[PDB]
RNA sequence: GCCCGCCUGUCACGCGGGC
RNA sequence: GCCCGCCUGUCACGCGGGC
C-alpha cells in the first residue's frame, strides 16, 4: 500500500512526462528530488505511466532477472543523469543520457522498491 | 532582426520527425503545442527538415502561387488534424489525414510566416 | 470547490505486430 | 477472428495528497 520505499523509489526514479531531457532537465530534477546534498553520483528516471512500472513486479510485465531482481518485458523511455566535475558538494552539475530500454527492479509485495541503477552506468 | 512570426510558424506547423500519423498523434501534438483551448478548427503539420521549408521563399524551392503566397516545388510529408465534434470547447478530439503534397506559405524576409491552411480542407 | 495521484466502472475511439 | 504490444479520451463513484 503506502510502502514508503515504493514512494522513495518514485521520488528518485519516476518522472511521468519530462519537460526536457538535457543536462538542465537533470540538474533541475536532481535538485527537486533532493539528490543534491551530497550530489548523488548517478541516477536514472523512468518515463511513462506508473502502472507499467508496477506491472514489472508481476507476470504481466516482469520476468526474473537475478537473485532479487526483475526485468521488464517492454522497454521504457528513461533519462540517466551522471555527475561530472568530481566534487560531491553542490552545485551538482550533471550530464544527461536519455535512452530507451528494459528496466530492472527489486520488488516487495508487488511493488518496485529499488531500481537496478547499475545497468545505466554502461550505455 | 525580428524572427518572431517564423518562430510561431514552426511551433504551430513543424514537427520534423512525427511519432505517428494517426488520431493519437494529432490529439497528442495538438495538446503538446497548446492549440487545444479552444480547439483549433484545423491545423496541419509539416515533417522533414527546416531548410526545405525555408527554401519555398526563394527560387530554390518556391514559386508565386497566389497573391502573397508561394507554392513549394517539392512535396512534403504533412499531417492534417481536423476537429471532430465542432464545439470549440475541450475535449478536443481530432482526426488525422496524412498526406504528401506541396505546401503553400506566405514569406517575409526569406522565412515562412504563415501557412495557407485552406488547401488542407480538401482531403 | 479547483488541481495532482491511486484505484474501479462505464462510454468509446486510434495504431502496430504475430497467427 | 484470436493472441501480443503501444497509445488515449468522456463521465460517474471511492481513496490519498496540494491549495
Amino acid at each position: 500500500q503506502d510502502n514508503s520505499r515504493y514512494t522513495h523509489f518514485l521520488t528518485q526514479h519516476y518522472d511521468a512526462k519530462p519537460q526536457g531531457r538535457d543536462d538542465r532537465y537533470c540538474e533541475s530534477i536532481m535538485r527537486r528530488r533532493g539528490l543534491t546534498s551530497p550530489c548523488k553520483d548517478i541516477n536514472t528516471f523512468i518515463h511513462g505511466n506508473k502502472r507499467s512500472i508496477k506491472a514489472i513486479c508481476e507476470n504481466k510485465n516482469g520476468n526474473p532477472h537475478r537473485e532479487n531482481l526483475r526485468i521488464s518485458k517492454s522497454s521504457f523511455q528513461v533519462t540517466t543523469c551522471k555527475l561530472h566535475g568530481g566534487s560531491p558538494w553542490p552545485p551538482c552539475q550533471y550530464r544527461a543520457t536519455a535512452g530507451f530500454r528494459n528496466v530492472v527492479v527489486a520488488c516487495e509485495n508487488g511493488l518496485p522498491v529499488a531500481l537496478d541503477q547499475s545497468i545505466f552506468r554502461r550505455p
